[PDB]
């Protein structure tokens, strides 16, 4: 479709910094020059500035809140924009803390979306459950209005605003969910597909259901959030918190295709694409292709072969 | 079954030309006395010998026209010799423009057989669709009748007579076909099960769909035409064309155990298998490990186990 | 629930020796921290001393029959104690010869016990059918009462008692049967889903009919022995006779998911493990990693994540 992408190359919502070259790398397999050959109009409104906010010290537990909080408050408002311009909303990171930023963002014009969380992890850490430390592991539970109240004043995140109901999101992928996440999980009640499910209805009644689930009673704009570390390190290694037994790259992109498929898509997220972390540079064009192919498949590129609409013969 | 081997080392339908190996390693990794230790009489017809056609200029975009349609010429009359002795035949490539002269050769004594088309691609472009000009991706427009009239008159295919109608074909395993391809696809109707298409019913269904489609109506001879490149690279390496997302070593073994299991086999290819593309020497024995595999099971060795009608205890 | 861990370093009922170190890495990896990491109480017996038997000469083909029949007796009574401890028995191997003590020390305290065998191999030959003479492969024809009179006194096992009937065990993962053994299936009426019942169903609907199967006419304890090389070599290939498409990681787990969940879990084996047989360190730890993965989800471990009954929040 028409879309809008924005570069986040923020990484202090964890240790391992280079993920914030995400976007550099993104850009440089030619993501823009492939959309571009689809029936997509691609506008890219260039990377965001993360100023430095050297004043930073940990609130309690929580690191980098400030800076963090700033990388999520600038993106919100870009997001926003680009979809006050009648665009999906392409955001390249970063670590997954700026999910806050876009989902709040997003919200803002679309109000009634509805969100798919892929990821090995659930980010639903509070800052009181939190062992870490880590915003990359807490940005849902900013989201949600059932735990207003459970969110402690972190500085930074007084912008903030709980956009999201505990059914409007499926998570898709879990296989490392902390304690504390889990019975948060339970608690609200929230839809998800850990590996356990994906391995007994397969990958096809998985999105069947998330699909159902999210448009059953109306049809919403739809929200993606896919973390890289959400496939297997067989295929996404350059990531920071790679966990074996992950979604496959087939069901990667079945995943994409079927989302393509409903026309719904309004918000995208592509994080977790750390390079530095690529223990050879295979790994790295390895986990940086899968990136891409992913994101392809959001707009448009089918396996079974597209055409424009006319006469080839 | 009762089976009937030809070697066909051509590589003129494409660029790289160790593809012409093929029956030598499939061979040297003891095919014959594989399948002679089962419940098959194996009568190996030698390795065609494919005379140089040093003047071949290319037809327009076409390469290697003559070289191709006589290669494929030569094989259409072998392979219908071994059918009218009563045998399975098994043609080992061989880049997959052989299989024009294969299906040909086998329609011949066997007018109404279906076909079941194993690949990455589909391989329909037509002379004036295709971009690469390379013949072996575009041996199934030869084929079609539907086509009888989209396909220019050739140097080397005027012996060509479309043998197959659209739906007399299911391809299984796609994830890289042309936009011309996907046209065709969608224009005559051709009944196909995409990587996206595998991932939603699962292998299982798949076959199910596939053989019930091609014997609905009614018991007919089948054809298998295997590219080696249909399975994931990590299991077939050393082949010309390989995409990533493939089926698995698995799907390939079951899909041929439930066509073994039919019981209406009767012509075989085994194409694309390119030794000189290994990347290491162990990937061109996994190559062929596999594509040896794939075949046994063609004529009955089952992962659940064999015996002979007689009491082991 | 409750464990009552056992180690069995015996290698005798095969050719290659580093797979009496099995109990030594997987304690190494820390197994008996992990497991006590959950819901439990763990009490490990120790290894087992396995007394050398100098004087063991083949029985026909046989080999170290008395060895292996002393370290099945060994462990027979040892499992047995355990049990009459109300304790989950544990055992670390060792080859799958072992099994044959393990599961009858079982069947003393809970004779009506059910067993799931995943492995790559049915392991049911007899001293009469087995072409290799090794008796990690003849461990099930020990067990089975329908197989008494085909059973030849061994020495070693004349303290062996059949203990389980053709229809309380159910085989999963098949992919490398020999002939006699598959006579042998089809024979006694066996269940069994090889891996082309796996491709068929999906590992849920499997899993499914297995827990039905066996638990259909009633609740009964339930003995898991799992071989390592039931999953794939990708996953586990520091075992001796590892063979290609196996079980994935994934299915690995879901299938120890689900049994845990039923509650009924009495008895398991984690066999053949064998350090030696790494390739690289790598392949080593890769193999060891998972099968303590396998061993922490058959008691709690779940992918979807845990936590203790308490509020979080
Ligand atoms: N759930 C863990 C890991 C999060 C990893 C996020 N990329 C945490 O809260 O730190
Ligand atoms: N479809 C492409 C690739 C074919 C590859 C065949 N092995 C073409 O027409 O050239
Ligand atoms: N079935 C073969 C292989 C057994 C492998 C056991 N780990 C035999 O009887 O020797
Ligand atoms: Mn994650
Ligand atoms: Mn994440
Ligand atoms: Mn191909
Ligand atoms: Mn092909
Ligand atoms: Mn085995
Ligand atoms: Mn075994």
């Amino acid at each position: 479709r028409t879309i809008g992408i924005i570069g986040a190359p923020f990484s202090k919502g964890q240790p391992r910094g280079g993920v914030e070259e995400g976007p550099t790398v993104l850009r440089k397999a030619g993501l823009l020059e492939k959309l571009k050959e689809q029936e997509c109009d691609v506008k890219d409104y260039g990377d965001l500035p993360f100023a430095d906010i050297p004043n930073d010290s940990p609130f309690q537990i929580v690191k980098n809140p400030r800076s963090v909080g700033k990388a999520s408050e600038q993106l919100a408002g870009k997001v926003a924009e680009v979809k006050k311009n009648g665009r999906i909303s392409l955001v390249l990171g970063g670590d997954h803390s700026l999910a806050i930023g876009s989902i709040s963002g997003h919200a803002r014009v679309h109000p009634d979306l509805g969100v798919i969380w892929v990821d090995a992890h659930t980010d639903i850490n509070t800052p009181l459950t939190t062992t870490s430390g880590n915003l990359h592991g807490q940005p849902v539970s900013f989201l949600l209005k059932e735990l207003k109240g459970k969110i402690p004043d972190v500085p930074g995140f007084s912008w903030v605003t709980p956009c999201i109901s505990a059914k409007d999101i499926v998570y898709i992928g879990l296989r490392d969910v902390d304690p504390g996440e889990h019975y948060i999980l339970k608690t609200l009640g929230i839809k998800y597909f850990s590996m356990t499910e994906v391995d007994r209805l397969g990958i096809g009644k998985v999105m069947e259901e998330t699909l159902s689930y999210l448009l059953g009673r109306k049809k919403r704009p739809i929200h993606l959030s896919f973390d890289v570390d959400g496939l297997d390190p067989s295929f996404t290694p350059a990531t920071g918190t790679p966990v074996v037994g992950g979604l496959t790259y087939r069901e990667g992109l079945y995943i994409t295709e079927e989302i393509y498929k409903t026309g719904l898509l309004s918000g995208l997220d592509i994080m977790e694409v750390n390079p530095s972390l690529g223990k050879t540079p295979e790994e790295v064009t390895r986990t940086v292709n899968t990136a891409v192919a992913i994101t392809l498949a959001c707009f448009g590129l089918a396996r079974e072969g597209n055409h424009k609409p006319i006469d080839y013969l």
